């Protein structure tokens, strides 16, 4: 679905982040994403996703400024996960 901002915005948003900061978000997503994968087809959601899911909610307001939501981090992750290498 359409995101808050369009593609093109958050492009140019990330060709003024800069790479550590973009580096730092990146990682925080993929930890909680990789969590989210082991969790994603059994019952209940552990303590751990539960952290590591804070954690990158926390990062992505720090990082980008915009508050959480699932499509333009589904957007972003997806600009990042082209540039970085875990
Ligand atoms: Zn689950």
């Amino acid at each position: 679905m359409k995101t808050i901002f369009t593609k093109k915005q958050t492009e140019e948003l990330l060709n003024d982040i800069s790479i550590e900061k973009q580096k730092e978000l990146f990682n925080s997503m993929h930890d909680f994403r990789s969590q989210h994968a082991k969790e994603a087809r059994i019952p209940g959601w552990s303590d751990k996703y539960n952290k590591l899911e804070k954690k990158m909610l926390s990062d992505f307001e720090e990082v980008t400024g915009i508050k959480y939501d699932t499509l333009e981090s589904e957007l972003i992750w997806d600009n990042l996960s082209n540039k970085f290498l875990y």
